[PDB]
């Protein structure tokens, strides 16, 4: 149970902490009433700007692993096709081996970061934070958030809700992409589904 802080998310104040329906409804971006309002201050990422992904929550669920795409669909369906610019296998959201202090809208101490590779276009996109717990039901969690590229892909991995991933591993992406980074314990990392 954990949620995006940065960038901040379409609908922040509906916006639970709640994994994907297991069924597969409420996939992409957690669909419901009103579920695609943008933030008031605009997100904007210059092409090779390193941003912030930040995290609220304690329940870490022993961290996992994690994707950043794109799609330029502004409201995302099960139609939308998904950009994957990152992939992070293990300690994300967290390095822990459970879950951390502090309740449901703390802030996560480990923070992580993104850049838009320069084969994306400037322009308007959703960014989604995607994340499959290491410890617990087999879940995938599902945040996304508008952002505007400015000058200054493998599609997006989906499962737990055919493709189901093995509890207690670290998971490592089939097509993770050329951005790849391991923030977790060697020992937990994928010997996907
Ligand atoms: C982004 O986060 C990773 C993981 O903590 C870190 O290794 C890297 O140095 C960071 N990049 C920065 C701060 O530019
Ligand atoms: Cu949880």
């Amino acid at each position: 149970h954990m949620k995006m802080r940065q960038p901040t998310p379409y609908s922040d104040s509906s916006l639970n902490n709640s994994p994907l329906a297991a069924d597969g409804s409420d996939f992409p971006c957690k669909l419901r009433d009103n579920a695609f309002v943008p933030p008031s201050q605009e997100t904007i990422a210059q092409i090779g700007e390193v941003m912030p992904l930040t995290f609220t929550g304690s329940a870490t669920h022993g961290g996992g692993s994690c994707q950043v795409s794109l799609t330029t669909d502004l409201k995302p369906s099960k139609d939308s096709k998904w950009m994957v610019i990152k992939s992070i296998e293990g300690g994300c959201p967290a390095n822990v081996d459970g879950n951390m202090s502090g309740g449901a809208d703390v802030p996560d101490p480990f923070e992580f970061n993104y850049t838009i590779p320069a084969g994306i276009e400037p322009g308007k996109y959703t960014l989604a934070w995607t994340w499959f717990n290491r410890i617990g039901n087999r879940e995938m969690y599902m945040n996304c958030a508008p952002i505007t590229v400015t000058a200054g892909f493998p599609a997006m991995f989906v499962a737990n809700i055919g493709c189901t991933t093995k509890e207690g591993v670290d998971i490592r992406f089939p097509d993770p992409g050329d951005v790849v980074e391991y923030d977790g314990n060697p020992s937990n990392l994928q010997p996907a589904c």
